[PDB]
């Protein structure tokens, strides 16, 4: 799709089997989930942004499939205010910016 | 152009006739620029980031150049690590995300 930003762009993605609202996000480097259950092994990481630092989850190569395109990759877990879907994951599913 | 991102999505801006380097940022409602002495009129606001919310000053109608693209509005001032190209600006200049 070409998305246009008159609005947030939040779509629709699968993770573990469950549906969501994430918001594609160029400015952020990593993918962050709001606090949820991932299978597997996480790693403790601190990630930061406008405000501050927080304490995330990090788990490794979670297959997520972010409207109809699948990606499988590092995805961190925590509070977030939103569900943000980063470059990491932008770049698999093949997201350009474009004016 | 199209801009990948595999590396942040910074590019060149001007404001005051000053270039400054920035990142265009689809997450981004409003713009944020980091500590400038800009003239005029401002409104004290709070904007929340992933690790919670910081102070900024708000500045109506400041002409802003973005890749040679000219647009016109809103600018927040504050204590922001990183200049932040929003959706305010994005929109003006036809940006838009595709994959
Ligand atoms: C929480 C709501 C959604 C994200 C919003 N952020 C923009 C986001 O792209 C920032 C933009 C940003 C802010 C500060 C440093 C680096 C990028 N990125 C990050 O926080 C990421 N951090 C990094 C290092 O990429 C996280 C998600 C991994 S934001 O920067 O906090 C933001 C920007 C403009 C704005 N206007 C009104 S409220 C508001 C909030």
């Amino acid at each position: 799709p070409q998305i246009t930003l008159w609005k947030r762009p939040l779509v629709t993605i699968r993770i573990g089997g469950q549906l969501k609202e994430a918001l594609l996000d160029t400015g952020a480097d990593d993918t962050v989930l709001e606090e949820m259950n991932l299978p597997g092994k996480w790693k403790p990481k601190m990630i930061g942004g406008i405000g501050g630092f927080i304490k995330v989850r990090q788990y490794d190569q979670i297959p997520i499939e972010i409207c109809g395109h699948k990606a499988i990759g590092t995805v961190l877990v925590g509070p977030t205010p939103v569900n943000i879907i980063g470059r990491n994951l932008l770049t698999q599913i093949g997201c350009t910016l474009n004016f």
